[PDB]
């Protein structure tokens, strides 16, 4: 947030108390809506932690003041006309009191499932053979997964070129899931190829 | 649905809940608007996004003004039911939060600009062409991983992301498409 911008933060139409989207900076998963004063979005600057004005107790709090589970600020940004922000932020723990990644639950955009499925895929590392196929992947060692992706990339380019659309999604799966299990097994993630992407 | 408008803390918010709006399949926030209980029962019936005008304004159905509507597909209360989260799909531009993106919306819009780039200056030399893309870089990140060559390996996973991309676009699929399927298993 630049100085002009603060200056230009609508406070009479929000009647000091502005309304704050924290969102996953990774993910893009909503997290939660808070409110914040000018004090409040202060100290989040200052902090570098996702500080909110609570209405209730009348004070200041950081978010993880009485959990543990703290924001930590990435990115904020007003929307077209300055009554209302939007963080994004990584948490450190769950932000919801119900143990869960969101405070609204299990609705969520399409293209979430594919980092659950990450996620999903990097938890069962480290986790004996028969709990899944992906453990059993993992436990054949580097070689095998390699061969996976490399056959699932054969079997893609071949249903593209024969135009079979169905076979190419779900080859296409295939490879997706296979090269995502291979990244992990080499300390590496989703994440880190959309970055270089991204770069280039 | 039934219930969870029976709870919707409607006193807590002064009768205005605050609803996020954020798009049904990259994740973008598009908006933050406000609406009143009919303004919810429009936008659950009518399946494109109302809201009730914050200033004095009445009703108002996302778009009215520029054609530029929000279809809804879904809608779910926060934790204490006193904010909203609609996903929806646009029909017209794009947030009107500027540039600000999560780190995966990028792949999202590399597609989108590679849809684009049919039609500039791999596409032209065929299916076959880009296949064989896909197949050498496979074979790239297989032997990249097994060396335990991690940098090369993040290059040769991106080359493969990237004419993974190309190939689908090129066989009228995407990777919302891909998700979706893995979604399913
Ligand atoms: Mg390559
Ligand atoms: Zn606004
Ligand atoms: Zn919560
Ligand atoms: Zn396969
Ligand atoms: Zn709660
Ligand atoms: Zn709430």
């Amino acid at each position: 947030l630049t100085e002009q911008q603060r200056r230009e933060l609508d406070w009479e139409k929000t009647d000091g108390l502005m309304p704050v989207i924290v969102q996953h900076a990774v993910s893009g998963e909503v997290l939660m809506l808070g409110y914040m004063n000018p004090e409040a979005l202060d100290k989040t600057i200052e902090s570098g932690k996702v500080t909110f004005f609570s209405r209730t107790k009348q004070r200041l709090w950081i978010k993880g003041e009485t959990s543990g589970n703290f924001l930590n600020v990435v990115s904020i940004a007003p929307d077209c006309d300055n009554d209302t922000l939007l963080v994004l932020a990584n948490p450190i723990g769950p932000t919801c009191h119900k143990g869960t990644s969101s405070c609204f639950g299990n609705t969520a955009h399409q293209w979430l499932f594919l980092y659950q499925l990450e996620q999903l895929l990097a938890e069962r590392k480290y986790a004996d053979p028969e709990t899944s196929y992906t453990a059993k992947l993992y436990a054949s060692g580097t070689k095998r997964i390699a061969q996976k992706v490399g056959e699932e990339g054969v079997e893609t380019a071949l249903a593209a070129t024969v135009h079979d659309r169905f076979e190419l999604t779900n080859e296409a799966s295939d490879l997706m899931y296979h090269l995502l299990v291979l990244l992990q097994d080499q300390d590496l993630d989703l994440t880190t190829v959309i970055e270089n992407l991204h770069k280039r």
